[PDB]
C-alpha cells in the first residue's frame, strides 16, 4: 500500500491538542432548481471543495504531482464536518456510485470535492406582490469543531464563487452572486465562523400584468357603457352590472387562490378592490335613477343629468387613480 | 490511540446492577416548518444535548479540558436511548456528514449533541375558528431504561431551553414558551421520566375577514336595493336575489372546502349561514308583494306597505345580529 | 462479557430439531393516524411485545432479577420474525436509535419490544354511505416457521390488548376492541398461526348533513314559489327553475368529486337524483300551463287549476318521499 | 456448526464452468393495488419461490426432513439473480425482519422465498372507453446469467400460479390468469429465458352511465320544450338554450379533466360532441323563425311550421343516432 | 478462490501513475416514463455497459470464455466513477438484489453492466406552444479522473446506441437518436471528456384542437346571430353576447391554468384573446345601434345600416385572422 493508514489513528484532527488548522472552501453553482412561496425555500445543487493538509498522508515520490485515488479511502482518514444551517433537508448523489473525488500531493496536501442538493429558507416580503425583490442566502458551518481548532475561510477571497452559465429560472431573474463571512455564538458551545452565499432575484410582471390587470379592466370599462343605454330598457343595463361583478369576484377568487395567506395586503389586493367598488356604485347609480324617476312621475300625475354627469365622472376617477397607483409602485 | 475502547464491554450502561446514572438534557429550538389542520400535526427543528458522566471514558492530561472527536466513535461506546412520543416520521440529518458532535473531558464528563427534525401530533379545536387559540407540546422520553435505572431532568431547570430570532410562521403568532416535567407508567414495563416542550399559538384575522366576512356583508346589502326599485319593473328585482343567493352558495362551498369534516359547528358557519337567510327572505318578500297586488286588482274587477316597512325592519335586525355576534366572539 | 455470545450459533431456533417453541404476544395501541377512502386502508402505531425462553442466554446471579442491555446486542441473538399480513407499507422508527427494548433474565426468559407504523387494507362497503358502520382488522404472523416449529398465541388471552387514552378521529368513532385466532394454510408451505386485532368504526353525520341535504331542500322549497305567481310574468318563473336545477347540478357534482367509482348506488346518491326530478318537473309543468292558455286563446279568437293542484300535490309527495327515505335508512 | 460456510466459495454458481443449472419458480399473487390511467402502470404484491440444489450446503441427518432456518445466513450463500422486466419501481418489505425463508434438505435441495411489491407499465388502449378491455402482464427474467448457464422454467407446470381468494378492484373486474413462456435476445450480451403472468381487466359502466349519460340526455330533452312555446315570450326561449349549452360546456370539461391528452378521439368524446351539437341547433332554429317574421311583417306593412317540423324531426333522429351509437359500441 | 482479489490493492487505477486507461461504453434504451412541463425535466430508464482490461484480474483457463460471477465481488475491485451531469436524482434498481453483471475474460478484459432510472434537465421554449418541437439530450461524464488518467470513447461509434420498440409517449412522438462527444472544462480541476445523447420531440395537435379551438370559433360564431334579429327585441340581443363572453373567460382561463408563468407570449394565447376582442365589440356594436335611434327619434319628435354592414365585415374579418394566423404558424 502507498499510504501508511493502519499506522495512524484518524479519530483525532490533526495537531490535535495544540493551534487551529486552516480550511480552504470553494464553490461552483450548477443549478437552481425551485422556488416556493408558500413554504419559503429554494433548492440549490452546488460543487463543495475542501482545502486542508495532513503531514499523516505523505508517501515518497520524485514529480511532485497530485494523484487521484478511487474514493472509498474517504471513510478511513480525518474528513472535515462542514453542514448547511437552517436547512430543510439535503442529500448527495450517488449514482452509479458516490460523487466523491480525494487527491493528495506527496507532501500531505488533500483535496476533496462533494456533489450535494440543498434546499433552506429565504424570508420573503410579498408588500410589493408581484412586483417585489427578494434577497436569499445560503450558509455553511462546521458543526463539532470551535474557531479555537477549526478556522474556515474562503479559498481565494471573493473569486471563490463561480456560476454555470446554464442557470436560469421561467418566473425569475437571477443577479448579483457576491460572499462575506461573519461570527456566530451558541450559549452553551462557543464560537464559530459561518460563510454566505448571497443573490437576489426578481419577478416577471407580463404574466401577471397580462392575467390580471387587462381583465379587470375590461370588466370596468364594460361597467361603463349602461350609461349610454336609454332608461326605459330595463333588461339591458342590470345584467351588465352584475355579470362584471360576477366576473370581479371570481378574478378575485383565482387570484387570491394562489398566494399563502400572510396578514398584510399586498399590491395586488389594492388594485382588484377598488375596481370592484366602481362596479359596485355602478349599479347603485341606476337604482338611484329609478327611484328618482318614479318619485317624480308620481307627482305629475330625454336623459337625466346623473347619467351626463356619471359619463364624466367616472373615467376621469379611474384614470387619476391608476396614475397615482402606477407613480407610487412604479 | 488515547481513549481505551477495546478494553472494556460497552453493551451496558455505567453502574450496571446498581444506583441509576443521571443524564441531563439541553434544548435549542431552530425553526418552526409548517402546521397542519387536516392531519393536526406540526414539525420543529432543534438540537438536542445530553450530559452524563462515564469513568470508562477517563483519559490523563494536564490541561482540564474538553476535547472533541470527529464523531465515528459513537457507535462504540454506550449512548441513552432517547426518543420522541406520539410523532409521526423524524430523521437525522446526514449532510455532508452525520450531525453528531462528542466532547469529553479528562474526568469522563461527556457532551452529546444531535440536530433532528420532528412531526408530532397535536390535537385542536375549531370551536372558535377562526379566532381561536391553540397548544401544543413535543414530550422526550427514554425507552428501554426506567425510572430505576436512569433518571431524566432538565440541566438548568427553566434556563435550558433557548429559541432561535428567527422562528416566525406567516400565519400564526407564537409565544410562552416553557418546560414542565411528569411521570408516566406502562402496564407491563414500569415508569419512566418524561420532559415537556410548551408554546402558543394565535391565527391573524385580517386576511379571513377580508376574504370572507366583506363580500357576504357586500351581497346582503346589494340585496337591499330591491326594496326600492318600482315593483312594475319585474325583470329588475329577481336577478339581483338570485345572483346573491348563487355568490353566497359559492362563498360557502369555497370556505368549507379547506376545513377538516369536524361533527361541531363553527363560528365561521354561524355568519354565513345567517346571512344566507337574509338573503333568501328577500326572495321571498318579493313573492308576497306579487300575489298581494293580484288579488286586491282582481276584486276591483304608488309604494306598497311591505317594503316601507322591510327598507328598515332588515338592517336593524342585521346590525342587531352582527352586534350581538362580534360581543360573543370579540 | 456477563453473556457467553461467541460460545454457541444462532444460526438456529432454540430446541432445534425437536418440539416447538411457544411464544407470547402482546400489543398497545398508540394512535391511528388516518383512514383514505379512495385508497381503503389505514395507519396504525403500536408497541410490540415478545416472550419466550433460551437457555443459551443463561447468566450468573444472585437477585433474579431483569437485566436491561442497550438493544445493539439483538443483531447477534435469534429473534422471532413476525409480519403484517395484507399490508401495503411498514416501518420501524430509528430516532434518535432503533426504538428496541432487550431484557433477560437469569434463567433465559428474555423480552423484546418494538415500535412500528403499518399500512393495512381493509375492504369497505358504502351502500349506506354516510351513514354506514365498517369493520377492520391487523393481522399478524410468522413468516418462516410452522406450527411444528412455532406456536404463537396471546400471553394473557384477552387482557393482552391496552389502548391509550389519547386515541381519536375527526370523523369517526373508535369502539369494541377485541382479539381473535384462527389458523392458516398455503399450498405449498404448510399451515401458520394468525392473531387479529379488531374494531368498528361510526361516522358523523352533522356535516354531511349540513353540507348535503339543507341545500338541497332548500333549492326544491324555492322551486316552489314560482307556483305562486301570475303566469302573466314570464320573466320570474324560469329563471328561478333555471338556476335550482344549475345548483343542484353543482351540488351533485361537489358530492360526487369525493367518493370512489364504486359499482352500486350509494344512499345518498338516491336522495340527490330524486330532488333533481321534481325540479326538472316544474319546468314542464309551467311549459304545460303556458301551451294550453294559447290554444285555448286561439279558438276564443285568474288562476289556472292546474297550479292550484301543484301547489298542494308536490310538498305532499316531498313529505312523504322524506318520511320513507328517513325511515328506510334510520 | 452444521453448515461449512468458511469451507467453500460462494463468488461462483455450482457447477462452474459446467453444464448449466435448473431453477424451479412458483408464485402466489396476494393483491392488486390500483391502477393509473395517465401514468399507465399498476401495482402488485406476490410471493415469489425458487427451487435449486447445491451439494456444498448438505449436512448429515437421519430423519431426511426439511430445516428451517432464520433468513440472515442468505448474504452468505449463492442465490439466483432475478428481476423484473419493464419495471418502474419495487421494494421488499422489511418489517419486522426482512420477509425471507430458507429450507434446506439434507441432500442438498433448497428453497427460497420473499415478498416483494412491483410496479410495472402496461400498455392501453381508450378507443373504446369507457367500454372497453385491457390486458396486462408481469415479466421474470435472471439478469446476468445466460441461458447456457441458468434455465428458468415454471416448477410444476401451469399449476404453478396461485391467486388469493381477497383479490378485488373496486372499478375493475379481473379474470383468465394464466401463464406463458418465451426466449429474449440482447444485441450485446446473448439469449435469455422469460416468464410471464397474464390477467384481463374489464370496466364497470354504472359510474359513467349515471355521471355522464343521464345529464346529458336531461339536458337535450330540455332543450326541446322551447318548441312548445309561444314565440311571442322572447325571455322564455332563449335562457333555455343558453344554459343547456352551459351545463353541457361543463359537463365535457368535467369530463375531460380526468383522461389523460391522447392523440384520437375516444367512445365517450362522440355521444358528448353529437348532443352539443342538438342543442347548438336549437338556438338557430330560433333565430330563424323570428327572422322570418320580421320580415314577412314588413312586407304586409298560430305557429310556424317550422317548429311544428322541428318537434318531430329532433327526437326521431335522436333516438336514431342512439340505436346506432349502442348498437356499434354494445 | 479463482481470482487473487485479496493479493493486490484495488485503491489504485489500473496503470497508476502512468498512461490514460480507455473505457468504453455501450447504451441501450428501456423507455422513457414522463415530460414534466412546469419542472422542465424527463424520465429515462437504461443499461450501462462499460469495458475496459485489468491484468489483475487474470485467471488460468483454457476454454478462453467469459465467466459470470455473482455481483458481490464488484465491493472488491476498481470500478470506473461515471456520473450523468445536469441531472435532479437517479437511482440503481435493487429487486430481488442488485442488477449488477460481471464478466471477466480469461486475459483480464472486463464487463461491467448496471440498469438506473434518470432524471435531467431540459431547456424548452414554448413560444410556438401546442405546435413546438423540442430536444433534449441526456449527459454522461467522469467525476474523479480527467483526461490524462481516463479516456472515455463510444464502443462502437455511432453503433453504440440501441433503443426498445415499445418506446411510446401518449403525447409526444419521438425519433432522430443519435450521439455526439464533446470536452468540458473546469476552472479548477482540469480537462474532462462528455458523451451526449440526443433526441427529439413533436407533439400531437388534435387533442389541444378540439378542446380550445373549436370551442372558441362556436362562440365566435354563435355571437354573430344577434345580427339577423330585429332591434325591437331588446332582451334578446345582450344575453347572447354576455354568456359569449363568460364563455370565453372561462375558456382562457381553463387554457392558462396548466402551462407555467412565461415571460412572452404563446401561440394559443394569440388566438384566444384574439376571439375575446370580436365577442367584446359585438356588444358596442348594439349599444351604438340602440343610442343613436333615440337621438333620431328625438329630433323627429326597416333595418339598420350599421348592422346590414356588420354582418358582412365581421365574418370576412374572422377569416382573414384565421387564414393569416394558420399561414404564419403552418
Ligand atoms: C334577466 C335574465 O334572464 C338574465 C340577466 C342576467 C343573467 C345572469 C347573469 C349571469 C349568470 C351567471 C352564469 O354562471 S355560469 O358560471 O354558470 O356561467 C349562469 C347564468 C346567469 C345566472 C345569468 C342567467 C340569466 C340572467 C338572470
Ligand atoms: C508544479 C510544482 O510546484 N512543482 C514543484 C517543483 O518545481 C519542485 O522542484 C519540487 C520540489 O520537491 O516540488 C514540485
Ligand atoms: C461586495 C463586496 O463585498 N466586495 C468585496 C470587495 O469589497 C473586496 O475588496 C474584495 C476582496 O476581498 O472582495 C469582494
Ligand atoms: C476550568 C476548570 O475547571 N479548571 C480546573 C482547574 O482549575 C483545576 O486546577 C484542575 C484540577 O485537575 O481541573 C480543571
Ligand atoms: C420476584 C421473584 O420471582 N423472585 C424470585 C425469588 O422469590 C426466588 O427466591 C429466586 C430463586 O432463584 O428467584 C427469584
Ligand atoms: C368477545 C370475546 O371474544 N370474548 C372472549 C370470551 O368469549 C372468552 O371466554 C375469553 C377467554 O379467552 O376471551 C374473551
Ligand atoms: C418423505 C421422504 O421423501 N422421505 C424419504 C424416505 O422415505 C427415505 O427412506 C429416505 C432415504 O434417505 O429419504 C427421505
Ligand atoms: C472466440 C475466441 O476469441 N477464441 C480464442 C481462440 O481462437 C484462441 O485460440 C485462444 C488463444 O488463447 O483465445 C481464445
Ligand atoms: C420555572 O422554573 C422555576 C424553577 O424551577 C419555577 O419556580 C417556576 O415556577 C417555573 N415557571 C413555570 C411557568 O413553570
Ligand atoms: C396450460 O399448460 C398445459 C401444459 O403445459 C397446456 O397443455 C395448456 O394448453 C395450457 N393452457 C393455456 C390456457 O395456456
Ligand atoms: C455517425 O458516426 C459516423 C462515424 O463516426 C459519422 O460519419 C456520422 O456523421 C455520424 N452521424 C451523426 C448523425 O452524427
Ligand atoms: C414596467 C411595465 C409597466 C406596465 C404598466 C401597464 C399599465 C397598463
Ligand atoms: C365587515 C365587519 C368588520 C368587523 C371588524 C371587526 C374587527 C374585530
Ligand atoms: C334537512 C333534513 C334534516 C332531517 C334530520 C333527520 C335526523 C334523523
Ligand atoms: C342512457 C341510456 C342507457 C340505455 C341502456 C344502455 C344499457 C347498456
Ligand atoms: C376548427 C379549426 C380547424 C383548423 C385545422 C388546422 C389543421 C392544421
Ligand atoms: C354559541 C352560540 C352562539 C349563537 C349565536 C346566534
Ligand atoms: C332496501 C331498498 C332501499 C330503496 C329505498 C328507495
Ligand atoms: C364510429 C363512428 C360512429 C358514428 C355514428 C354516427
Ligand atoms: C407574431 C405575430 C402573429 C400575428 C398573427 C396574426
Ligand atoms: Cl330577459
Amino acid at each position: 500500500q502507498l499510504l501508511r493508514i493502519d499506522d495512524h489513528d484518524f479519530s483525532m484532527r490533526p495537531g490535535f491538542g495544540g493551534p487551529a488548522i486552516p480550511v480552504g472552501v470553494d464553490v461552483q453553482v450548477e443549478s437552481l432548481d425551485s422556488i416556493s412561496e408558500v413554504d419559503m425555500d429554494f433548492t440549490m445543487t452546488l460543487y463543495l471543495r475542501h482545502y486542508w493538509k495532513d503531514e499523516r498522508l505523505s508517501f515518497p515520490s520524485t514529480n511532485n504531482l497530485s494523484m487521484t485515488f478511487d474514493g472509498r479511502l474517504v471513510k478511513k482518514i480525518w474528513v472535515p464536518d462542514m453542514f448547511f444551517v437552517h436547512s430543510k433537508r439535503s442529500f448527495i448523489h450517488d449514482t452509479t456510485t458516490d460523487n466523491v473525488m480525494l487527491r493528495v500531493q506527496p507532501d500531505g496536501k488533500v483535496l476533496y470535492s462533494l456533489r450535494v442538493t440543498v434546499t433552506a429558507m429565504c424570508n420573503m416580503d410579498f408588500s410589493r406582490f408581484p412586483l417585489d425583490t427578494q434577497t436569499c442566502s445560503l450558509e455553511i458551518e462546521s458543526y463539532a469543531y470551535t474557531e479555537d481548532d477549526l478556522m474556515l475561510y474562503w479559498k481565494k477571497g471573493n473569486d471563490s464563487l463561480k456560476t454555470d452559465e446554464r442557470i436560469s429560472l421561467s418566473q425569475f431573474l437571477i443577479q448579483e452572486f457576491h460572499t462575506t463571512t461573519k461570527l456566530a455564538f451558541y450559549s452553551s458551545t462557543g464560537w464559530y465562523n459561518r460563510l454566505y452565499i448571497n443573490f437576489t432575484l426578481r419577478r416577471h410582471i407580463f404574466f401577471f400584468l397580462l392575467q390580471t390587470y387587462f381583465p379587470a379592466t375590461l370588466m370596468v370599462m364594460l361597467s361603463w357603457v349602461s350609461f349610454w343605454i336609454d332608461r326605459r330598457a330595463v333588461p339591458a343595463r342590470v345584467p351588465l352590472g352584475i355579470t362584471t361583478v360576477l366576473t370581479m369576484s371570481t378574478i378575485i377568487t383565482g387570484v387570491n387562490a394562489s398566494m399563502p395567506r400572510v396578514s398584510y395586503i399586498k399590491a395586488v389586493d389594492i388594485y382588484l378592490w377598488v375596481s370592484f367598488v366602481f362596479v359596485f356604485l355602478s349599479v347603485l347609480e341606476y337604482a338611484a335613477v329609478n327611484y328618482l324617476t318614479t318619485v317624480q312621475e308620481r307627482k305629475e300625475q330625454d336623459t337625466h343629468a346623473i347619467d351626463k354627469y356619471s359619463r364624466i365622472i367616472f373615467p376621469a376617477a379611474y384614470i387619476l387613480f391608476n396614475l397615482i397607483y402606477w407613480s407610487i409602485f412604479s
